[PDB]
């Protein structure tokens, strides 16, 4: 290492919220240096020095006075002397106000690598450890921020105003490295991707075609080949020193009247895996580091907000501070916490306004609702089910549990669970009730990459490599190819059509993502629901069964007020509200019908 | 009918908290005439009369000054003169303040009809429509008070301090009138069990055994050959007049934000089946009159508590005042209301205190936990699950929801579900640990009996036929005898000496009833918890695999606090708990330790 080999964060900007900055200097001997700087509006509080000399901690106070520029940091010490160019960035327009992702939006989900492959020359990079494999499903495929940029307009024209792909950050692993959750280098976009300026690139063309970007970020743990583990700056920087003590996932003991220290100490400082070191919180210079690194992000890439990985797993204390940093430099953002759980209790504890009863506070604004997904999911594939969708139905009901259920992001499926179009049973009728849930919820949606041309996983086991396939017409010499629809099935076509149609129409849906929510209890595997307000009403009725449905529309008169009729968006086709509903076996319905008087 | 047919109540106590009564006279042309008192202490408020002639309600109040004795009543009127003695009878020594059931008590379950008969001559009794058919599944058994009665001793000698039969109240219909819950006199205890003064020396007798009487009650609805029915008092008496308009059971639409009316309205006033009339509540003579007749039965046969059957159902203002009226009258009572729901924040919303989203208030003391119940019951049925007791763990961590969820009575199983050695599947070691689990747990513990001796049932489909099947040595020339002992299995006794060991030593147990939980994450189908104060632990661990199990005990060490060895109150063998807690397959152990420093 160089007298100076990281300066962690690299830059930073003038007028910031917070402001304080502590600077993580590393280099050899940095830390046996005394620091300085002479520059207007910023004053340098004091440095914090640790047992290994490798590092340097040096804390600053930027002024709302201090101006965008540059300055030299200058370090005297052990008959030395270093100079380091610290630059002041100014902000842009609106950038504190800055418009996180909300109701209104639709979020489409990619992994990079397994998306499109704009530049195979890329696939391989000098240094780097994996060597890319297209052919296992654990391997580099070659994906990039050139083929992601490439399609924007695919993404874009399906309907979509976001975009969520999966960690970019440097993963330089052994193995497994194409998934980005490991992460080397926090500062750095994976070379394998792109640089650092490709990422803002990524942001600035998706901005143009009117869609966000949303990183997807993890706070609680990093690579077993992080730079930090072969020089550790603490010796508590990482949790349980170098014998392995893996977590057990006890999710509920961060909140459970009856939990025992040792499974909540499990939780939050154990390992995922041995190649996974966790991060301690509760050391402050790592809080520091993770609260400012994602804030860096945030500012340098125009993020319109952030999806939290294993979002319990990071220590409580730490993430109510992560989340009031973040939301205080960014007050109308979206964050959306990945707490992996059924349970709708378990997972309102982390939103932003909970009250809890063990007093715990939370900014983080927004939850991945697998509670919902997960009923949803079981109704569809359940057959022999008298009436499956009770389950949805009943978990909708718990939303009072939430502070603000309806900003909770609902999803079609994501890389961690099985596609889409296989959870339905390869059932079109089904996948087709699955995605109108979706559309028409009080919910943010979030869409994953394939499942709009039916892609294909495996149900059961563990098989994460199936439900990442690469993405037909993402590389040269494809068979299939999505982007322009040749080699397509017929059923495939047309249900990319379904999505592009139900998409852009959620879009000029105000009442979907504002407006009011009334639904019945499912009877006999049936189920009708509204969306409701003075400018509009969208009756969606499903039929869970392969037999045709009647149901008496007296019971939904409250909703239906008279209405005789109404014309379904899908068929096209008026049908008659007046005294019976007339439902085809596993169809659905989404009529739309004026404002409620 | 005579002048006066019905007076009810039929007499009432002097020194009540409430002042006011009611009366509710029924006779021909009762309702047409003027109505009269001189009594010291007793005012008549006024009269109500309805479009029915045939019923007067008479309001009176009782004040504090009012003595024990008796007076007539004069109904002038129609050239008419009526007289009827009414009496104020004087209360027992403490009758406010009595001891209802709580976590120290344990209860059993009968169904009076599948229990004892202790007089055949009562089997038939003339009037009464059905006849008495002990092959027929569902017919009436012949069970009775006297049979109930003559084994208390087996009761109180197994440990079990409450009884809780089904309801007794008279069901004279033409089909199923053995189980209690369509109501055809609200005065009257069936003579096929007996009379009401039967019913008052059950309570009496067991109270000298050391026992308490739990009647269970029904608010929602009667039977449709109650009296009432051949002469309806209102029009709005019972709920859709003539036609026919069953409950689909959507029990959250009375606690749900997104609940159409339709929902909630069917819920509260719809009937469960043509032949169960529901009660609209809503009219303030029904309401007055529930809850006169159940604060009644209290104070005239000497009860504990109350277990309230279909809870919900009834109308939720109609609860809220019935609850408070009864908690008022009987402060440290007890009451158990039925929320047939295996989620906790359905049942959760109902109990006393429970800050509800919509300011739902209540005075229900207590649930039935079958939340709690359905988890440990699919812990033990899932075979090829790997860890399946996680669901245990995890619905015992949401006992926050519950403003007290100590005070809920958990079960082994009842007369509505597969019978508990059923659902272990036939299994005696699995068997064993839901019963020291029930006996163990921080709950108000809940036997069905029975299952002491490993009656058998069909586990799916519906059969409430056979979860409620005779009990051996309960009639005369039995083969089997479990009263005795005589015609048992080696596996039926050892399962009732268990049962016997276990709540006997239960009772002596004031860390299992008052004391604190600690659990923890259960891994590879494998669980341990502690019941702890200063006095006492009490070290669970139990093994749900087919192979033996080693836990580390340094996991559990904040518990354990250098204990080095414990004795197992089951197997009496010392267990090692210095290093490692060897446990055998399927096994379980109750650990009993020096209380904590
Ligand atoms: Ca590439
Ligand atoms: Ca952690
Ligand atoms: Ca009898
Ligand atoms: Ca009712």
């Amino acid at each position: 290492p160089t007298a100076i080999e990281h300066m962690e964060p690299p830059f930073w900007w003038a007028g910031m919220q917070h402001k304080g900055l502590q600077l993580m200097v590393h280099g050899r001997d940095i830390g046996r240096m005394e620091a300085a700087l002479d520059y207007p509006g910023v004053r340098l509080v004091s440095t914090t020095r640790v047992p290994n000399a490798n590092y340097l901690f040096v804390d600053l106070e930027i002024g709302p006075e201090a101006q965008p520029g540059s300055f030299d940091i200058v370090f005297k010490g052990d008959g030395r002397s270093e100079r380091y160019r610290y630059r002041l960035l100014a902000r842009e327009q609106g950038s504190a106000q800055r418009q996180g992702f909300g109701p209104g939006d639709a979020i489409y989900q990619i992994m990079p690598d397994r998306f499109a492959n704009g530049d195979p020359s890329n696939d391989n990079v000098a240094g780097m450890r994996e060597q890319a494999d297209r052919r296992h499903g654990g391997g580099r495929h070659g994906g990039d921020i050139r083929g992601t940029i490439d399609h924007l307009d695919y993404i874009a024209g399906l309907g979509f105003t976001q975009l969520w792909p999966t960690p970019l950050v440097e993963n330089d692993a052994a193995a497994y490295s194409y998934h980005g959750y490991a992460a080397t280098d926090h500062y750095r976009i994976d070379p394998r991707y792109g640089s650092n300026e490709d990422f803002v690139r990524l942001s600035t063309e998706a901005r143009k075609r009117g869609m966000g970007l949303i990183q997807d970020v993890v706070l609680s743990h990093i690579g077993k080949h992080h730079w930090w583990m072969k020089d550790l700056p603490t010796p508590d920087w990482i949790n349980y020193g170098g014998k392995f003590v893996p977590t057990q996932h006890h999710r509920v003991a961060v909140q459970d009247p009856y939990a025992a220290q040792a499974d909540s100490e499990n939780f939050t400082k154990g390992w995922f895996v041995e190649g996974m070191p966790d991060l301690n919180q509760t050391n402050p210079l790592v809080a520091n580091y993770l609260i400012q690194n994602n804030i860096w992000w945030i500012e340098y890439a125009g993020l319109s907000g952030l999806r939290i990985d294993t979002y319990g797993y990071s220590d409580g204390a730490f993430l109510t501070e992560y989340t009031r940093r973040l939301m205080a430099e960014y007050p109308r953002l979206n964050m959306v916490g990945q707490e992996w759980s059924t349970r709708v209790p378990v997972v309102a504890r982390w939103q932003r306004g909970k009250a809890n009863f063990d007093g715990y506070t939370s900014h983080l604004p927004s939850l991945m609702d697998f509670p919902l997904v997960d009923a949803m999911r079981n109704a569809l594939s359940k057959t022999g089910e008298e009436n499956g969708l009770n389950e949805v139905y009943e978990t909708l009901s718990l939303d009072y549990l939430y502070p603000e259920p309806q900003n909770l992001v609902l999803f079609g499926g994501n890389h961690d669970m099985a596609r889409m179009f296989s959870a339905a049973g390869e059932d079109f009728d089904r996948w087709r009730m699955n995605l109108v849930f979706l559309m028409t919820m009080p919910r943010i949606p979030q869409f994953y990459s394939g499942d709009e041309i039916l892609m294909t996983s495996t149900v059961k086991g563990r098989d994460d490599a199936s439900y990442r396939r690469d993405f037909p017409g993402g590389w040269a010499g494809d068979k299939a190819n999505a982007f322009s629809g040749a080699g397509l099935t017929s059923q495939q076509r047309a249900a990319q059509d379904l999505v592009r149609k139900l998409a852009n129409w959620r879009k000029n849906q105000p009442v979907i993502h504002n407006g009011r929510l009334m639904h019945f209890g499912p009877e006999e595997n049936t189920w009708v629901y509204f969306r409701y307000n003075k400018d509009k009403r969208i009756m969606v009725a499903m039929n869970n069964n392969d037999k045709p449905m009647t149901l008496p529309t007296a019971r939904f008169q409250e909703m239906l007020k008279g209405a005789p009729s109404g014309v379904d968006f899908l068929s096209g086709k008026t049908v008659g509200l007046g005294r019976e509903l007339r439902l085809a076996p596993k169809s659905v319905v989404v009529i739309e019908l004026p404002g409620l008087p």
